[PDB]
């Protein structure tokens, strides 16, 4: 009797055998392989580049289902469809016959994805980030680099990280994708937008001189670090004047300001495609006092993730049009949402260059051969969080770099010193990597 016609016994056992799909591969924008599957001694996931892209890509569970990062969120297109076949086997595991069955199915492999991220920029961001964190004895740190013209993410790293090839020994603090999951107070980093809105609506202009003496809203004082009797809009930007900023904001009602912050993306989920997105914090305007509106104008009382912060800056770099962010490689810039006039964005960019020049509050982030528009700040959580964010070449921007250092312990606290050195190295490096020439003679 032919073996397939027989009753089963100890040595002929009907068995449905899985034919596993192979999971899609993840590559960087130039083709470098970041994630792939190999047959195991079932498939196994390999991350050839180790902890470099840990938080972005995330990892997979023992059954090859996405568990964190883009492995989780792209799980549907990445997994494929396992196949199967019915076989007779012997008690030693040898396939003895292949049986006809409507259950015999070929596997469908997963879709490959090409990220927008650039291994060279990721490496530079990764290196400079850890140098800063280790030097300042900080708790943690985050970097985001964007294409100022397309919204494509070029790099995104956080420290501490973990090896995604060995995710089972990774701490909760290690696994957290801070750029995406963590709310911060922007502090001075919001001021450019307040100024731009005032300019865009015509509530101020480039000639107006504001009285910027410290004042009080009821009992609560509003003051700068130094007394400046009067500043124009350029000086308000340059000196990072709380007084000037809150006065310009106070020329708008609470609802108008709220709708503005909201349309920049504050208080809602980005829906970027990453899992674990924070919604941030924007309190309903109906609950606002004048003091709260004013403190928001200099970046307290409202919160967003560093990735939200960096995205807001696309309104400034992409000629007043706010872009959605991309983790996948784009052929062209996506349609955005117009927020400012092109005319307004150009002048505000011009103003921000003054922050990084001798008279400004963030000279630590100046880059040889380039005009850099930037803001810098430090918010309390004592324990602090230093931020530095900016773009270059300021007239025709190409890159946005955002950096936060969390609880620096040694060699300062201020974000300009602390988050300013890595910002400068990462920005300079990135401009070099992208082959952008200097616009002014090098020192």
């Amino acid at each position: 009797t032919y073996n397939f016609l027989k009753e089963q016994g100890d040595n002929r056992i009907v068995r449905t055998q899985a034919l596993p799909a192979t999971r899609g591969t993840v590559s960087d924008r130039n083709g470098a392989v970041l994630a792939l599957s190999a047959p195991t001694e079932e498939l196994k996931r390999h991350y050839p580049m180790g902890n470099l892209f840990a938080h972005v890509i995330g990892f997979t569970d023992i059954d090859g289902k996405g568990q964190e990062g883009l492995e989780l969120s792209l799980e549907d297109s990445l997994y494929g469809e396992d196949g199967a076949e019915v076989v007779l086997r012997d008690r030693q595991g040898n396939i003895v016959d292949s049986l006809d069955s409507p259950r015999n199915k070929a596997p469908q492999n997963g879709k490959d994805i090409i990220l927008s991220l650039d291994q060279r920029i990721q490496t530079l961001a990764y290196e400079e980030l850890n140098k800063a964190v280790e030097y300042h004895q900080a708790k943690a740190g985050t970097v985001v680099v964007l294409d100022a013209r397309t919204g494509e993410i070029l790099a995104l790293a956080n420290t501490p990280a973990y090896d995604p090839n060995r995710p089972g020994r990774a701490d909760s603090e290690q696994r957290r994708n801070r750029a995406v999951t963590d709310m911060i107070e922007p502090g001075s980093a919001i001021k450019p937008f307040v100024i731009a809105k005032a300019l865009d609506a015509g509530k101020t202009d480039l000639n107006e001189r504001l009285n910027t003496q410290p004042y009080k809203i009821g009992p609560s004082p509003v003051r700068d670090t130094h007394v400046y009797p009067s500043l124009d809009v350029r000086g308000i930007m340059q000196k990072s004047s709380n007084v000037g900023t809150s006065k310009l904001s106070a020329r708008f009602g609470a609802e108008e300001m709220y709708d503005f912050y909201h349309e920049l993306g504050i208080g809602v989920r980005m829906h970027s495609g990453f899992p674990g997105e924070t919604a941030g914090l924007l309190r309903n305007w109906r609950r606002w006092r004048p003091i709260e509106q004013a403190t928001m104008s200099f970046g307290y009382g409202l919160q967003l993730s560093l990735l939200q912060l960096a995205r807001a800056y696309t309104a400034l770099t992409h000629d007043g049009v706010l872009l959605p962010l991309s983790f996948e490689k784009q052929a062209v810039a996506p349609q955005g949402k117009r927020i400012f006039k092109e005319s307004t964005a150009r002048e505000v960019r011009n103003l921000m260059v003054s922050v990084t020049e001798p008279g400004g509050t963030g000279t630590a982030g100046a880059v040889d051969g380039f005009d850099v528009g930037a803001k810098t700040g430090t918010a309390r959580k004592n324990k602090h969080v230093g931020t530095f964010i900016g773009f270059a070449p300021a007239k025709n921007p190409r890159v946005i770099v955002a950096v936060t250092i969390d609880e620096p312990t040694a060699h300062g606290y201020y974000g300009g010193v602390v988050a300013g050195s890595p910002f400068k190295k990462i920005m300079g490096g990135s401009l070099n990597i992208l082959g952008i020439s200097p616009t002014k003679p090098l020192t």
